[PDB]
């Protein structure tokens, strides 16, 4: 028993991280098969970042322009193409470590791991949830950027996130692995802002699952309610709506449990409507919102990756 | 920005993690160069464990009585030995990848990511401390034991934990990799019960000049304190006392956030004795304490490994 926030083992990606230099500016690439990714605005010069046409800065680069070291070990670029706001440089040497990969574009609410990497180096992993407003909570650097998020299906590492930048609020912003922001952010130095975050309601609902399956059942009730008169509660407390595909992906953890979905909703109402009363679950005084219904699963069961 | 539990990179770990069977026992061992690490109740039969002589036991074992898997790849054992808690299978490969490492026991309040592993293939990695009174609280199901936490100091792994049992209240008991528990258990199934457990004032005030750091000032004031007077508050709410020693080692954060040890101190003083008021510090509502003084600085720097 016991829950954390677990990420995935990350030794998969670290064989894949490499440095990327471009003028003055250094940061992260993911090297797969013979394939260096990394963010676009590595091309950008420090005065070309309020508006920079990538295009332009794109055209005027040459192979030898990129610095691209994989521990010591130099890598010759023998290519490069821009796809979206990543940029992919060919190298001549197929990447020995590469794991079975795949892309993928995740959703808001889904959680993954992330590999902090500096000059290519990986600095710590942690757990991480898109948030519903397309920003990540990270913890990122100047030089962070390149990093990626991943999460592990037994033998196949999907990558869904690479760092671009930080946004005034100190959450971040970034792209999938072709290239395509998560949220409205563009890779210009200019304003933009997060909209309005919200919470994530059937994560919430799988973290109390998690508590019950560990013995935490303070905030249990007898009551019951509606899917429809729980969502007028959440929607008071900038909870995201509960669809009936969410009380469907719940369905495991209520039968584990045998609390229905719904009962699950009213404890949760509770809790939004009165607090927490100086109680904890799970050692946190706040819900906590970054653990899926199948990061609940993976845990409680002890699933394992290789 | 941002702030995070980070664990350390795990792949150099991943690398060495085995699955060990004996009976109808089946944990994770630890390979490093041609020994294998496993915690020595592996040896234990289901009706062995209330009182179990472990060197009757071991005695009665022949090298062969031990499975020892790595992958798919199975390793001959060519001896064995006990070492306190530890069991040490000597086997006839030394694993190619061996990191750079040492073995090394730590005090309470430091911290260590943990590699939750089964049948010797990792599920995932997380952050923890060794609390006061000697548990840790975990993630671990049943076939958890040999899991193994570690620090890593640019090259070097440093295992300073391995898992062998669960407590009562759903936390965490094992040894350091020399086989000697980590406070008073045993590994008897017997009754135990981790003592009266106290909060790591030191990773408080750490994770406070974090907080800080990453712009959370509400909490500061204009009041200092005497470590003394500190203490008296302190040792009220069921924190460590603060040494000297423990003002030295926040020196550094100090210096940087400009902020001195003692009127840390004092703000901390407030926050026990009025509480946080509906206030968050780094995305948490209660006092986190699993972030040493050297936590906060590799992730506010960026250190990096390899």
């Amino acid at each position: 028993s016991g829950f954390r926030k677990m990420a995935f083992p990350s030794g998969k990606v670290e064989g894949c991280m490499v440095q990327v230099t471009c003028g003055t500016t250094t940061l992260n690439g993911l090297w797969l098969d013979d394939v260096v990714y990394c963010p676009r605005h590595v091309i950008c010069t420090s005065e070309d970042m309020l508006n920079p046409n990538y295009e332009d800065l794109l055209i005027r680069k040459s192979n030898h322009n990129f610095l691209v070291q994989a521990g010591n070990v130099q890598l010759r670029v023998i290519g490069h193409s821009m796809q979206n706001c990543v940029l992919k440089l060919k190298v001549d040497t197929a990447n020995p470590k590469t794991p079975k990969y795949k892309f993928v574009r995740i959703q808001p609410g889904q959680t993954f791991s992330v590999l902090a990497c500096y000059n290519g180096s990986p600095s710590g992993v942690y757990q991480c949830a898109m948030r519903p407003n397309f920003t990540i909570k990270g913890s990122f650097l100047n030089g962070s950027c390149g990093s990626v998020g991943f999460n592990i299906d037994y033998d196949c590492v999907s990558f869904c996130y690479m760092h671009h930048m930080e946004l005034p609020t100190g959450v971040h912003a970034g792209t999938d692995l072709e290239g395509n922001f998560y949220g409205p952010f563009v890779d210009r130095q200019t304003a933009q802002a997060a909209g309005t975050d919200t919470t994530i309601t059937v994560n919430v609902l799988a973290w109390l699952y998690a508590a019950v399956i560990n013995g935490d059942r303070w905030f249990l009730n007898r009551f019951t309610t509606t899917l429809n008169d729980f969502n007028l509660v959440a929607m008071k407390y900038n909870y995201e709506p509960l669809t009936q595909d969410h009380v469907d992906i719940l369905g495991p953890l209520s039968a584990q449990t045998g609390i229905a979905v719904l009962d699950m909703c009213a404890s949760l109402k509770e809790l939004l409507q009165n607090g927490m009363n100086g109680r904890t679950i799970l050692g946190s005084a706040l819900l906590e919102d970054e653990f899926t219904p199948f990061d609940v699963v993976r845990q409680c069961s002890g699933v394992t990756f290789q």
